[PDB]
């Protein structure tokens, strides 16, 4: 029988695209058939993220010298299916027009989906009338996975079963207590969710802290192993040095050094539990950067270890 690998988190800490990673990396990625069917939303999501920031750049002030030609930029329309042929050209001119480009570092704060940038560096070959998503697209859009997602992989000969819990936190609650016998739960979360508001919860934070200590006190998940995996850390990185950490926590003195604030907020999730960071009840802890492939691989590897010593020291095994 398969080690049993259940995904929790709140949403947009990017468990979905860890979730996607281990089947590209382990399983057999995404065949030609399943990745065309996220055509028509990467097409969308590169007119709406340009539409945001043009938007932005006049409610903050940035003029722009560039002015768009195409049916797309005079309307707010949703997205028809075959871009007219002036698309591509005035997506290449507005992301390297001055006050589109100042616009977009001052990202924090509207709200732009992590994928913008990715979605304009690739639009040549989006805006193509063949073109079929690869798996890298699939890796870095943005899709909401209303949640239940499994599906089985290997790493090293031994057999995964991943289940990505998605949906409401009050449908999650259902789906925890149906699988029996998980051995391990990785909670993710969003390092660069930390200056973020909501209006019970207050702020994004302070909303995944509490649905982490349920999981460590939820009476089902006792024998599974307890992993964090700080995600966004890139982003993190970069965000840190236009929102400092202490204009959120004045009571940190750690500044510009993304270690010290990553530990900060691991902290805050974790209290007085025994813990471990992978690199080099008790919880392990690694911070990750879910778009990249290489990255993910060598973490989860490490994780296969500690489910595995965890297991053989609780009695149960394979
Ligand atoms: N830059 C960056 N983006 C990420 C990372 N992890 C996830 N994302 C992005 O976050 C967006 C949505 O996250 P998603 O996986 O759908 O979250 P979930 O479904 O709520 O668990 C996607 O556009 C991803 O590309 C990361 O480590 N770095």
């Amino acid at each position: 029988k398969p080690i049993t690998v259940m995904l929790l988190g709140s949403g947009e800490s990017g468990k979905s695209t860890i979730a996607k990673q281990l089947k590209i990396l382990f399983g057999g990625g995404f065949p030609e058939q399943e990745r065309a069917t996220h055509k028509s939303s990467i097409c969308s999501n590169v007119v709406t993220c340009m539409r945001t920031l043009i938007e932005q750049s006049a409610i903050l002030n940035h003029p722009m010298k560039y002015q768009p030609k195409s049916k797309e930029f005079t309307t707010e329309d949703p997205v028809t299916l075959p871009f007219s042929p002036e698309l591509v050209g005035d997506v290449e001119a507005l992301w390297a027009d001055e006050g589109i480009q100042a616009t977009y570092e001052e990202s924090a704060k509207f709200q732009l989906p992590d994928c913008a940038k990715y979605l304009f560096e690739n639009v040549k070959r989006i805006a193509m009338e063949d073109y079929v998503p690869t798996e890298e697209d699939l890796i870095h859009n943005r899709t909401k996975t209303t949640g239940i997602h499994e599906y089985d992989f290997v790493v090293k000969d031994i057999p995964f079963h991943l289940i990505d819990v998605g949906g409401q936190r009050s449908e999650r609650k259902k789906w925890v207590s149906f699988f029996s016998d998980v051995d391990c739960a990785i909670f993710v979360t969003s390092l660069a969710e930390y200056d973020m508001k909501l209006y019970g919860n207050t702020s994004r934070l302070t909303e995944s802290i509490a649905v982490f200590k349920d999981i460590m006190t939820n009476e089902f998940l006792k024998g599974a192993v307890k992993l964090i995996f700080l995600n966004k850390m890139d982003l993190f990185e970069e965000k840190l040095t236009k929102v400092p950490l202490n204009t959120i926590f004045p009571e940190y003195t750690g500044g510009d050094n993304a270690v010290m604030g990553a530990q900060y907020i691991q902290q805050l999730f974790t209290g007085k539990l025994q813990t471990e960071e992978m690199n080099i009840e008790k919880v392990y802890t690694n911070p990750t950067n879910a778009t990249d492939g290489s990255n993910i691989k060598r973490v989860f590897m490490l994780a296969v270890d500690v489910i595995m010593k965890n297991m053989a020291a609780n009695g149960k095994m394979r």
